[PDB]
């Protein structure tokens, strides 16, 4: 039963800017779809099929497409196209600027995360542990990263990211990679989780690295239940944490910002090494990944709130229902805006009064 809620003195108060529905959200899926942005267009895609992109400052409808099938990865956003994966192995590119559906590839696995695309390839990560890189044109596969090697009681769920020349991911299997985007060949390999046993082998569980990018430094921290730091260009270990772990992580201020689902959240040093605050009152509330918000630290929960703690000290500075269905989503800050989705398909854009 989650934690009641709190009181706590009033600092932060998020202005609506806009909300705009999106089909039925993440809808009956156990895993996520995350809105993206793009220059000042957000993009959002629903487990119905429905995909829309919205002026992110107006809330105007730019375009909307229904694709009428089960959307089960999202959204992937850049350079010209929009795309999704499918629980039957598709993904499907639209263009960005009309929605029109460019192309469909049919991939050997289910794809429940956003591909990543460089305006080349598009590289599209599955369940079972491949990456495969299609054509941006066409669709038509260029190659294929295949180590998986099993298995079939474990999702991924983690989404590819393009670095430079590298597209990253952290596979179910617990290993990081990093391969030639272009060719699909490995250029680094770094086993971040703890290693797998059987005694799970009668359940399915679904594996996500939580990874996040900023600059030269990938964090990995959504392996049970180890967190990490990785160089992107050598895949060698920075700094490591056991008896973690975290729904992910986000910077600021110098200092870096974990969410536990079970109900904790933390402030730790650039470096992971100590904790310079933790709020435990939100206790079973089933937390998002974290965001930074200006000086807020940002968390979504299970009845729909999001809060903001304050970065220096945690302890809560704002509250605000966004939608009841939930917020599992990491709110999306661009600059002064944040966009959070709620597991029902409220979409709403938040600044923060008086601003």
């Amino acid at each position: 039963p989650p934690a009641e809620l709190t009181d706590f003195k009033e600092e932060v108060v998020l202005s609506k800017q806009w909300s705009r529905s999106v089909g039925d959200g993440q809808g009956d899926l156990y895993n996520l779809l995350e809105p993206a942005v793009d220059g000042s267009t957000i993009y959002a895609a629903s487990a119905e099929g429905r995909v829309m992109a919205i002026q992110r400052e107006t809330g105007d409808v730019l375009w909307k497409k229904d694709l009428e099938r089960p959307v089960s990865g999202g959204v992937g956003v850049g350079y010209g196209l929009v795309l999704v994966g499918t629980l039957r192995g598709d993904v499907i590119a639209l263009d960005e600027a009309t929605g029109k559906k460019k192309w469909t590839k049919r991939v050997n696995s289910e794809v429940l995360s956003a591909p990543a695309t460089n305006g080349d390839v598009v590289v599209v990560q599955t369940q079972d542990d491949k990456l495969i890189g299609l054509d941006a044109a066409s669709g038509d596969q260029r190659w294929i990263y295949e180590s998986t090697v099993p298995v079939l009681t474990l999702r991924g769920t983690g989404a590819p990211l393009i670095a430079g020349n590298m597209a990253l991911a952290g596979l179910a299997s617990g290993k990081v990679v990093a391969v030639d985007v272009q060719r699909g060949l490995p250029i680094w390999e770094q086993r971040v989780a703890i290693p797998q046993g059987r005694s799970e082998l009668d359940r399915v569980v679904d594996i996500d690295g939580g990874l996040l990018l900023s600059g030269d430094t990938l964090y990995v921290v959504s392996y049970q239940g180890r967190a990490a730091a990785l160089d992107v260009n050598s895949g060698r270990l920075l700094w490591q944490r056991e008896a973690s772990s975290y729904v992910g992580v986000a910077e600021g201020f110098g200092n870096i910002y974990v969410s536990q689902a079970s109900g904790s959240v933390e402030g730790l040093d650039s470096r992971g090494a100590s904790s310079l605050w933790n709020n435990d009152a939100l206790a079973r509330r089933q937390l998002s990944a974290p965001a930074v918000f200006s000086s807020n630290v940002v968390v979504g929960d299970l009845e729909g709130y999001v809060h903001l703690l304050s970065q220096v000290d945690g302890r809560f500075v704002g509250r605000e229902r966004v939608d009841s269905d939930g917020v599992r989503v990491r709110p999306l800050v661009v600059g002064s805006w944040m966009y959070v989705f709620g597991n029902g398909g409220k979409l709403v854009a938040y600044t923060i009064r008086p601003g």
